[PDB]
């Protein structure tokens, strides 16, 4: 019950159904960011995944369609003009699990033509010895918020068409990604940018994308390496990107980090779910479980009477849909 409360409180609060897109907050006065957008449809699609209410299932299978019609409507259907090849990618992985649930055409299109635009265009060899560039306009830095997210992308476009180019892919960005963004125990870098070197500032939502492109490529390729890569970013989260009582901390006032709960808590959950399953690392998925389950409980207890979850989550006018739909999301595993 608890993940459908939340999405249907989330949905009631900050869903637009006149322009088919999130409200950026409860004052309705402007839609969420294009980027923020894709990952409020990967809520929308995790809650789809998460409910056993057929009714409410049909409802959120529609809302899948409804998401993509509303931005596309404003944006076009061709991602290609925006100079965030990130902003691209976010899209992509969406469009690619959109059509895992609903076989329309249309998803696994875009999903391909995005994701082939930007590695076979944005990838390089040259500077830092390889990586996908942050923008399709200037070249100047190559960031965790667009590698792994591609690498997961090409994880999903794998499952769907079994074609190797598209693990070979994923296996190659990774490499490049676990060298150059992260000291190789599990923290993640931010980015690295020409003429300076990596900036080593770890975020959420990188440690997130890291872990469920490591999780996804345990599972295509039978290595344990990448199973234990995911480990040891999950483990560092757990110790060094949380408050002195270990609820993750707050990322503010930065508006894209502020949200990124959401996406370490989708991610985390495929490792949770890949180690209670094979029963690898059982000291830890145990520790990893509990902690996760804290989490979880703190950050409902700061719901608001409509059953809003501001993403301070060791605190208390105005939500806002990315910071809220972190505790949203983390209900919805
Ligand atoms: C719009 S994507 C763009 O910005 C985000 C956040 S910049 C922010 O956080 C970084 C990580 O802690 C710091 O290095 C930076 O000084 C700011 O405080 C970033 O994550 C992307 O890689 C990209 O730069």
């Amino acid at each position: 019950s608890d993940g459908d409360t939340a999405m249907k409180a989330f949905n009631d609060t900050f869903w637009d159904p006149n322009a088919k897109m999130f409200w950026k907050d409860s004052k309705r006065e402007k839609h969420q960011d294009f980027w923020v957008e894709a990952e409020l449809w990967e809520l929308v699609m995790d809650a789809y995944q998460h409910t056993s209410d057929p009714a409410l299932k049909a409802e959120l299978k529609t809302q899948i369609d409804d998401v993509y019609d509303g931005t596309v409507a404003k944006y076009g259907q061709d991602w290609t003009n925006n100079p965030f090849n990130d902003d691209i990618m976010w899209w992509a992985m969406g469009s690619a699990r959109a059509y895992q649930i609903t076989g329309n055409p249309r998803y696994l299109e875009a999903a391909r033509d995005h994701f082939d635009f930007v590695y076979d265009t944005q990838w390089d060899e040259e500077f830092a010895n390889g990586g996908i560039w942050w923008l399709n306009s200037d070249h100047n830095t190559k960031n965790a918020c667009i590698n792994f997210p591609a690498a997961q992308a090409a994880l999903y476009l794998y499952d769907i068409t079994k074609d190797e180019h598209y693990l070979n892919a994923a296996t190659k960005i990774f490499r490049w990604g676990k060298t150059m963004l992260t000291d190789g125990n599990g923290k993640v870098f931010d980015r690295i940018e020409i003429e300076h070197g990596a900036v080593p500032d770890a975020t959420h939502y990188n440690q997130g994308t890291y872990i469920g492109s490591a999780v996804g490529l345990y599972k295509a390729t039978g290595n344990a390496v990448y199973l234990d890569d995911a480990v040891k970013a999950a483990k560092f989260t757990k110790n060094h990107l949380v408050d002195s009582n270990g609820v993750l901390n707050y990322e503010g006032p930065n508006g894209d980090l502020k949200g990124g709960k959401t996406i370490l808590m989708r991610n985390l959950a495929h490792l949770q779910k890949t180690l209670d399953e094979t029963g690898q690392y059982p000291e830890f998925s145990a520790e990893f479980d509990e902690w996760l389950a804290f989490n979880i409980e703190m950050a409902w207890s700061h719901q608001n009477s409509d059953h809003i979850v501001d993403g301070n989550w060791a605190g208390q006018g105005t939500y806002e849909s990315w910071s809220s739909a972190a505790a949203v999301q983390a209900l919805n595993g």
